[PDB]
């Protein structure tokens, strides 16, 4: 990982200085802990300067993704979400959880809300319903529209995602 | 692990200077030794200022969880416990052992006191009864209610765990 | 391992004169524990050292090397058990200074030994353990021998009654 | 496995023709199914002729050993148990479960009723089933069985005879 | 395994009343050797059995199970060592009928034992071996004990002098 | 393994009915037990008819080679040894231990008496001297000539091994 | 492997009844022992009925291949060799070792005399020279022509092999 | 590995500043190179100040242990050897090679000169080098060293003192 | 790796500051590139000052051994070779390749010039003959003598290696 | 890796304008060698650059990337072979600037390519081989047919034979 200088930082530390938090790759408890630590640090530096979440994630552990979601809801800051590459499963929940008006995608990204695939059947569906309710709330779709949509094994383009309510804006340049 | 200026710390060192101790992931002896060392250290800086324990944990080794528990009870400081993600098995014992009035969860966490399925049968039950007595004391439920509940292979929402006495506050914002 | 203020937290512990024995005891754990005991003795021959024990046991000869160093140095040694002290773990707990052997209340202590050398050597080593435990608990050889045959754990108060430790502590005295 | 002629038979088939069932090596569901099939087979050939069970086992899966134990008790035949090598844990339960007066060991065998090492309550429910079985067939009290089982040790055939696990120690026919 | 005239060659050996003990001894080797000894006894209680031993040793309790069966049956047993008889191998060689323990001239014999159970059990097993070896070599316990401490092999003639075997054979007598 | 009619045998059973014993590949205890069983069996069919041992072997376990050797010396039969391919280490000891006048090789075989580089140092040398004495006896070379030759990490042609006394006849045709 | 009937044989046993010996695949000591056993059996059934060796082999252990060669030279029978697929390294030596006039190849086979790639440098070259001398003898080329040719890492077609003297005949139908 | 301050030093660097060289765990070429580098370094700082070698080793590669032995003999410094835990095989050779009067053990250590378990002649040439080294430093005859080394056993520090491997058994400074 | 004292260094760096280069363990291309880098650096610091090479090795890759050899011959510096533990196969070639009069062993070392047992047969012999010519040259023995001693799978003591020409002095203590 | 005075020793070599090509060539080695060559060119596009080669070969496309970078930069490039230069290693050796390609005396050089690459179609493997034929022809000044016949031969050359063939200019013992 390369070093940059004005002051020396490895490049990911330099991104944190810009108020950017990276969510790349599968989400597990360790990624969630490092993402949460950064969200709370950046709020500490300022309650109202926007925070940017870069998402390129195929998904990951549901409870770890919900821990990130709950922290995003908890801090006061506007949070801008940006999808590069893809946002599948828990990645798309975090993308849709950004501050309204500030959820973005680059033009070739792929977005999926279908969930892939130790605990009991009652617990798996309780978690499933929590996802149904988060998605309904942030997309402004009905529970039934969410449930039928998550049953489809397929990706959407940024513009379909925009029309469904996961995203507000599709980019190309600044 | 990103670096943050304040004066250059990795972000987990910065959490500790905020008096936050992280309990993420399975508990084993090496997790316990690190958590204990940090609790004693924060006590030595100040025996009055509260300490905050952040818990996202599926449980782990019982004796190592009991070492953390005993240290929490030993130090003078008030201890605020916070659940994000999940607090299951020993994770939820540590959450319930926070200072009364100061046990919290974020809204989408999942809490389980049922214990997961080399020592003798007498020893396994002796440990199990040590857990029954700890949970009964911090929830103020009777031993028989703790015993029947832990037989249920379940998971509870934050609001149920509040009513049961595992925690005090379910918060969404500051 | 976090950094405190510059100091990684385990080096800060050593600055308090705390030596940690967490986990299976083998030769390199023993080499590090011994290095630390001799270092702390050279800082002050008389100031107490604190040994934090959370351990399932380990290699007998490595255990006896730590034991021999503990008896060698001039310092008083406070032992503290958290979590557990099983097998060689509990030998090191029992070997602290008379009056300064402690446990927190939910610890489990065991002196039974779990199940390459000849049979005569295994028995010689076993009798060295019987003699060490008899000396520091003040029990007879026969009592130690019969107790070590029972595959069970003791609570802190029962270990206190048997003579493995002196005090079960809930809060700071 | 060599063949013996009389008709051609592998040697283990010859033994079963002798009314001998072998319980060798760890007990698991597979072993239990084969042992049970053989006990039931021999009963259907005659529910009066004795059945011989040859045991050389370190033990194994408790529920699999209980399945064999129950079948032994269910069939009408007298059952002679013979210990060669060792009978440890479930091994020694099956040996002690033979028909009274018909439980034997060769002279250099080792016998252990200590058990080695699913939810905590279920582990003790199973252990209680073993205490009740050992008490019934040895005629010791429950308290004597429990103390004996926490001792991590083997017995000689003569000690196991005194305790009630066996009736006879042999040398020759 | 070739076929001779119908008979695989190892079954033809059993027809000569030869039982092979080749290789590490474990519980299934012992179960097969015992099955064969009892089979051959039922063919003729009095006809000699021949035991071919080429073995580095193995599990002690499995070894003692074969030993106990050898002493149990009525038959005389000729032991023959080819290649080697180490540890439990050499116990079974020494345990043949007095006068009928043999070796070919380039065999190596060892009674030293190589280097999960408690230390007391390992010593009990070791003393059972001392008593077996003392009985069949006619040496005192002290002599057996000192010899087993030496990590070395003996030639056939030295094993003959020590009492492990009776005859070193080059050609058919 | 093909089957041949004569009355249906696999071809290795047919070799045995011709009084041929195969010693192919590394020698270990299980090879030795099978070779010994066949030598005794062929002796029991007839103590006078020659037995033929076919050897293509890089050597193997010393004690197992010595068991075969001792059996060869024990039985009454003349034994013809034949080397094709190679006879190295214990393989070449068995070749040299054939009945005098009846040791052969095919033309392109390679023969080595040098020994390849858990027991004590005294035991390893005791075994080594047992081999020195066996080779000296069947080649009728002196102990010191056998000792220096075996130090040479070499391989010899059939004609050299004839001159050294390892074998008697090098044949191309009947 | 399927069974055929007039009399039941697995198909490879039926091939042996036709006096066909298969050398397929890499040549090691085990293949050589089974090939040798069959060559000697078939001579036993008849001293002068031709034997057929089918070769599709990338090569293998040199000493094991020389053991097969020496047996082919030893038996009295005419031996017809047939190459299908390929004959590389030791496979091509066995192909060229057939009775003159009776070495054949199907039209798409590939033939290589280049040798691919524990013993000392002196031994590797002694073996190499044995191959040089066998190839020179059966191809009627000079040692120098063989040595320079084996240095070329390349396959020949059946007709080049015919012209070089490895083969006598290239087929297409009976 | 914790840091100690005076300047920052990992604890093993602090020990070397004390003129202490650690020989822990198996001896191989890597360990030997580091030990040798340290002995030579300490000599260059002073060829008179004693060097202390702390040994807790089951042994290891003979030639690597001989490299250390030769360096120990080569440097001019007095060398104090200290055994904690165990000194077995090459371990015990290095312990016995300390400067006379300066060879120590803690009280519960175990010491073995039996060696555990390339061409046969070369294995004995090496073993002969070890016999000569042990005879020189213990002052026993070659015949006494050879018989002692074939016994598969450990000695206590007091026995090893009688034999000439050590001079002093300690408890405290 | 322990640390030693201005300035502080790991002990292997401190060795190089003394002009000591270590060849411990099996010789492969990366060991050779490191030893070579160290030889050429030491030559640039002083072209005339001796370099010391410490050898405890069982041998290794021949071409990598020869690459060290050629560098040792290339530099202007005198090179003292020291054998502790063992110098086998390529290790003993490097030991013999030190400056005449400066090749040493401690007393209990074992020395072996026998080579242990993908390239063609002709290349293996080409490389073996290069080893014969290097050993002949630095021991002052004939080719035939070197060829016959290398067929023997044995080790030499320091004193027989001395008599054979592989080294000059067996030392027990400093001078 | 030892420190010289702070400076790990491989960084000290880069300060001498030496670039090391040790061991097998793959994309990561090529990236690091290219980075170093362009670095040294930016320090001075006239001071010679030194490539040390001890290599059995490696991935063709990654060798060709180094070759093209050597040809692209302006500096004179001296190539030095120690140990061996096989397959893509010998291409790089031969690609140094004329008059400046060297070998130490016991090196082994091979232009035969071993029987690497993602697996590829038959026409692509031959297209690559013909790229290597051309590069070797241009720098050895041999005709394509001599190059082709020579690479068919599975063998190593000595340095003096490599010098006659046009792969290197100078074989040397000392400086
Ligand atoms: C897992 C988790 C989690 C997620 C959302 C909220 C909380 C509640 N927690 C509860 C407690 C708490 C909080 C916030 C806080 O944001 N800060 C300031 C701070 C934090 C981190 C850094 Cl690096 C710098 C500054 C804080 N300083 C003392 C306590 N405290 C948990
Ligand atoms: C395992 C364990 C364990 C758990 C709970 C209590 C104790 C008792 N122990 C007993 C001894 C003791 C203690 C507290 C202590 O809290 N501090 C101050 C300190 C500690 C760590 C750090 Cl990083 C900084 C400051 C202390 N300084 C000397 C001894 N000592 C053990
Ligand atoms: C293995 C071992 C071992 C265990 C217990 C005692 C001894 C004897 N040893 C014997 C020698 C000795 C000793 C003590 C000593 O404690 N110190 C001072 C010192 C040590 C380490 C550190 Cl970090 C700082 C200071 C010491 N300085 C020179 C010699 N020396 C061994
Ligand atoms: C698992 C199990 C099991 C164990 C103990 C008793 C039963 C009850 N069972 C109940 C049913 C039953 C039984 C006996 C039986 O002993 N025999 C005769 C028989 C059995 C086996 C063989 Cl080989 C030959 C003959 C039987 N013939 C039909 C049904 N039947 C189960
Ligand atoms: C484990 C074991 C064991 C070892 C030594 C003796 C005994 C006692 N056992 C005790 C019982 C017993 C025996 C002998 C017996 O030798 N035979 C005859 C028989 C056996 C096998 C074969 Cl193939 C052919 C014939 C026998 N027939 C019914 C019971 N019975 C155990
Ligand atoms: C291991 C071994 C061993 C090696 C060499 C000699 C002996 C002595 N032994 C001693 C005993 C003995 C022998 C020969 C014997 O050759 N035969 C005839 C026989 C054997 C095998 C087969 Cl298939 C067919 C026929 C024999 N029949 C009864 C006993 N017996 C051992
Ligand atoms: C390895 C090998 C080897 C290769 C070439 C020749 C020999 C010499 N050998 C030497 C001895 C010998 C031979 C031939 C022989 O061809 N036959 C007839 C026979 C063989 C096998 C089968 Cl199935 C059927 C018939 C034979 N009958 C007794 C001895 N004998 C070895
Ligand atoms: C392997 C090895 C080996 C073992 C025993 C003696 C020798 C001879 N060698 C011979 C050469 C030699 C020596 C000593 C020396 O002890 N020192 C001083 C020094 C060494 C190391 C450190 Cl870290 C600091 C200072 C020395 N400085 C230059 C040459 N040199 C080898
Ligand atoms: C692989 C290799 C190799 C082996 C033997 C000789 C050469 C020739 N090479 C030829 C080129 C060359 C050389 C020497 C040189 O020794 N130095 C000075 C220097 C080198 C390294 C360090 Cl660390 C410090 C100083 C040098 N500076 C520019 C070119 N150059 C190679
Ligand atoms: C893969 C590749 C590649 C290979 C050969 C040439 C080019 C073209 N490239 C084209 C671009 C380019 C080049 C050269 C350049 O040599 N330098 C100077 C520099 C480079 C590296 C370092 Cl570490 C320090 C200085 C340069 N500075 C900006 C752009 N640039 C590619």
């Amino acid at each position: 990982i390369p070093i940059v200088v004005e002051r020396a930082y490895d490049i990911y530390s330099r991104l944190l200085r810009e108020r950017i938090v990276c969510v790349m790759g599968p989400i597990d408890d360790s990624v969630a802990s490092l993402v949460i630590a950064q969200l709370l640090f950046l709020q500490s530096e300022s309650n109202k300067k926007p925070i940017h979440m870069y998402i390129n994630s195929p998904g990951g552990v549901v409870t770890a993704g919900l821990a990130i979601y709950d922290t995003m809801q908890y801090i006061l800051n506007p949070i801008c979400t940006w999808c590069v590459g893809q946002a599948a499963s828990m990645g798309s929940l975090l993308l849709a959880a950004g501050t309204p008006g500030m959820r973005h995608s680059l033009p070739n990204s792929r977005i999926m809300i279908h969930q892939p695939s130790a605990i009991q059947a009652e617990e798996i569906m309780k978690l499933k319903k929590q996802l149904y309710n988060i998605y309904a709330k942030h997309t402004k779709q009905s529970l039934q529209v969410i449930e039928s949509a998550m049953e489809r094994d397929r990706y959407m383009s940024p513009m379909e995602a925009q029309e469904f309510g996961i995203l507000d804006k599709v980019l190309v340049h600044p």
